[PDB]
């Protein structure tokens, strides 16, 4: 019973191919994860899986059919899975879904596309990632992201997971903190460093622009 | 003549890959962008693209040369970049930026990776996407969806830009909300359920769940 992960879309090779590098493929490896892509237009007549909205709409909506005839595809290939889906404004997960959800078996992702998916559909959707800030064209890079997120913090995955450096002792003359360098005579040093500068970098996310108008109205 | 982003990363392929659908593949098809997946490995002057860090951490950090070396290549074969970075736990930006970014003409996205950069990166960097909630494995889930964000609010690609239903009326015994149905005798009422419904999911991003320790905390 290995996390597996159903992600409904009419881009499957989008998400095959995210699982062919970095964590996702060696959780993948492992026997930790397994992804499976679900076409969306293998369970449409003419791929018509979008429609014109009701109520006339400058767009096209994706239709219940396919995603629900998807939905009982997996119900009864692989066990009922919980049903998640990522609207294209929707992208403001945290890491208590990611861990919330690590703890699944099974995971349908639905990926929303156009004018959003036709509600009849959330019947059957057990939680929808909240709007964020910002427009997308589709779900799949939220999918990602909860695929991404997911697979890291599953047990057997990750080995062991301010400021950081590496080798390059010095690079176009840039030279790294000889604090981080020499340090028995730096284990507290070091740590010093660490907090000294590990603060600075938190509480300056991105400078003053929005800071004026955020802060300014507290 | 056309938005050119610039794209380091250690999975040049997962770019690629999503630049061959949906909105990104047109911008590119009607020459308003074009995506150039920069392979860090092939800047990597002793081969090497990452290494372990100083101080004494569990893990690696990238490397400066390599980088440095792209942004290099790109300055001289191209323009100078306005230089974004997404760390594997930075994903918070909004339409603001996407704005601002679409009135761009050349953009080079450092896609972060393991323990981060070497901060000496940062003096080529111009813009950081903050820290956002939750953590990823890389930086190339964040890029693309920066590379999709800008695209759609590109003139010329998209055809100009509550509850959602289409084209099935009835389906598995669930109807339309008739109400949306027909409408000049509907031209306001179909605006009731606009708003009458529209104000439910948005006070109801989720349920119960986080609310009772995150709205009396505060």
């Amino acid at each position: 019973n290995p996390l597996r992960f159903f992600v409904l879309t009419i881009f499957p090779h989008i998400i095959s191919c995210y699982s062919e590098y970095g964590i996702v493929k060696q959780a993948i490896k492992k026997g930790k994860v397994e992804v499976y892509p679900i076409d969306l237009r293998e369970f449409a007549p003419k791929g018509q899986v979008d429609d014109v909205p009701y109520g006339g709409l400058p767009g096209m909506v994706l239709k219940p059919e396919p995603i629900y005839e998807a939905y009982d595809y997996v119900v009864e290939n692989y066990g009922k899975p919980f049903v998640l889906i990522t609207e294209p404004w929707g992208e403001k997960l945290n890491q208590k879904l990611v861990n919330e959800l690590s703890k699944k078996e099974r995971i349908m992702i639905i990926c929303g596309r156009y004018e959003g998916v036709d509600e009849r559909v959330k019947k059957i959707v057990d939680m929808e990632i909240s709007l964020g800030d910002f427009i997308l064209s589709g779900g799949e890079i939220v999918a990602l992201a909860v695929i991404d997120a997911v697979s890291r913090v599953l047990p057997g995955v990750l080995s062991e997971p301010y400021p950081v450096y590496t080798r390059p002792r010095e690079y176009r003359g840039m030279k790294v903190p000889e604090e981080l360098l020499s340090g028995h005579h730096k284990l507290i040093e070091l740590w010093k460093l660490w907090h000294r500068i590990e603060n600075t970098v938190k509480k300056r996310p991105d400078l003053i622009p929005k800071d004026l108008t955020e802060l300014e109205k507290d």
